[PDB]
């Protein structure tokens, strides 16, 4: 396999389906990436993550650079070996979590200090972890933002995008074996989104993320911004919507040209008792499930739905049992993978628009 | 398969090895039963429990009769179906936990009331769960106890043993498909242990537990009581030491004629960071493991030791990650199953005494 090759096999409107080939494996697009926080997809063995159909996972960097530490993981052979996932890993840059989880932060043009993460140090950390897809280090503008502050943040992010590009390219093994994605910023403003896309395309990246749209915008607003923002990006490279989302967010984003997704909702809300079904989410703790012998979802192909009832998982979650977290999480990630497969197949068959409408009518009934 | 058939294939001193055939499967003896609390072996799928080599699990009754409730589990098809374990289940009687975890208990000759569990109700609950091995409901004398109080409690337990026997036999489906074990009491007193054995043998049971020896006695004292107590029991039936124990407790108990064991140590202390190894237990949270790439145990055949390092599991446990609990637990139950297999094979080969000595010298080095 090549270091990086994105191929589009079929299209329908703005939607695409295809593949990203990388040294550690092939990624089917549109793709959902389960999130690995602290070198684990919570409550799942990596073999279970793969069994659900995931081709790639996201590793948060922030926690890892704090524990066990990046240099430590490098000494131990890298994140793939450490956690036992041998397929591609996309690593976030650490910037968002450094802002939201850290103390006494101090921002500057050089980077952020917290209780010094700069673009160079972020790219270095991603290297030490052995990331396959490295994200440029940026500033994730809050929502709402005034146009002046949005512009300022976006401009800084574009300077840091060039810094990230140069840092990555100056490390031979990283440039030869990994890929680098740039992140579009600009809040909800079309002119800033365009400036950002133009800056990123002049630098050149292997893929383009749409940053800053999962920090409080409602779906209508997010979709409106995607309508004008995704077409600004190079057509022939993957389009990654960071931090999105609910099943219906994903369908609509693919309708608007997105190829890749990550979010904590299937894992986090699985542990809290929310199960995704084709008829919408259910909260398994509700008393109406205490004697329900049906599987979480009536059509789901996952191992959990093959073997255990709603009633049993209801009991586990109410009891605080680890196995409850395990089963809810497996099911929910499997549901997300089955959604992505249905999306891929319907685009390939020229019937995605009909799928999206059918999906919506039943998911919201 | 028969409802119940215990066959002894080989002997060495007081040690035996053989099989218990039951309708839902064969149990290799000496046997270790992982403990299922609230219809789950904590942090493990039942297929994982079986993969480690377990032939039978213990289900605590106390929690289950409280949630989800026994009648509820019966309506849902029974505990095997509910939790997805299709092999034998031994259920405790609920009596111990009713005393240690309940509030305002009120004991009487009829049974115990708490915030009415009687022998009849206990046997009924075990039926509703669909237990394969039902335990007689008894009183688990505290340690220490004066001889007068030990005698009183043992005498009550023997009356309740007869009540349990009659309750079990009066339910055709239970008498035809399950087995019933009686529990020897008497604290640490030889004359009471003898009286108890005699009472139980006159009633007649399918197997005989040694009760009341895991409630604060040290190993030397426990072994001393086993020395005289196990020979009092019928030779041709299984001997079950309740609530024991550490690897070395198990080896010595088998040397004294015990066939079956349960305890929470591998599951509970796995979640707390203790891993069993042939060189003794280790506490994986210790800093000395932070960069140790070896498996938990150098010879262990388990999936965890095949794939993950000490360093990774160290990280998981310190981070509070569910996967840490999962891997520690799988390993520890696998270690216990491998110990039982080594014990079975060495008795069968006439070299168990040598195994026990070799085990001790290395486990305690
Ligand atoms: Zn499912
Ligand atoms: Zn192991």
């Amino acid at each position: 396999r090549p270091r990086f090759s994105f191929s589009i096999a079929a299209r329908e409107g703005k939607a695409r389906t295809g593949t990203i080939e990388m040294k550690r494996g092939v990624i089917r697009t549109p793709a959902f990436m389960p999130v690995g926080t602290a070198a684990t997809v919570k409550a799942l063995k990596p073999e279970t993550v793969r069994a659900t159909g995931a081709d790639i996972i996201l590793g948060n960097t922030y926690h890892l650079m704090l524990r066990p530490g990046a240099e430590r993981i490098a000494k131990l052979g890298g994140l793939h070996s450490f956690m036992g996932w041998d397929r591609p890993i996309l690593t976030d840059s650490g910037g968002y979590q450094v802002m939201s989880l850290s103390s006494l932060t101090k921002q500057s043009e050089e980077g952020v200090t917290f209780k010094m993460l700069s673009p160079e140090r972020s790219i270095e950390i991603q290297h030490l972890l052995g990331s396959d897809i490295v994200m440029a280090f940026d500033e994730c503008t809050p929502y709402p933002a005034t146009p002046s502050r949005a512009a300022s943040s976006m401009e800084r992010s574009m300077r840091w995008a060039k810094r990230s590009r140069d840092a990555f390219d100056s490390r031979k093994e990283q440039a030869e074996n990994a890929a680098l994605f740039g992140i579009q910023q600009g809040s909800v403003f079309e002119n800033l989104r365009q400036q950002s896309a133009d800056a990123l395309a002049e630098i050149g990246f292997d893929g383009y993320a749409v940053g800053g749209l999962a920090v409080g915008q409602g779906q209508d607003e997010m979709f409106r911004v995607l309508d004008f923002s995704v077409p600004m990006l190079p057509d022939d490279k993957p389009h990654y919507l960071m931090g999105v989302g609910k099943p219906d967010d994903i369908v609509g984003a693919v309708e608007r040209g997105i190829d890749m997704f990550d979010c904590v909702l299937p894992t986090r809300s699985g542990r809290n008792g929310q199960a995704f079904t084709w008829d919408g989410p259910i909260n398994i703790r509700n008393a109406r499930f205490s004697e329900d012998l049906k599987p979480l979802d009536s059509e789901c192909h996952c191992a959990v739905c093959q073997k255990w009832s709603r009633a049993y998982i209801h009991h586990l979650i109410r009891a605080g049992e680890i196995l409850g977290a395990m089963l809810m999480t497996e099911h929910n990630i499997a549901f997300y993978q089955q959604l992505m497969q249905k999306i891929r197949d319907s685009i390939s068959e020229g019937r995605f628009s009909q799928f999206a409408q059918d999906f919506r009518a039943r998911y919201f009934a």
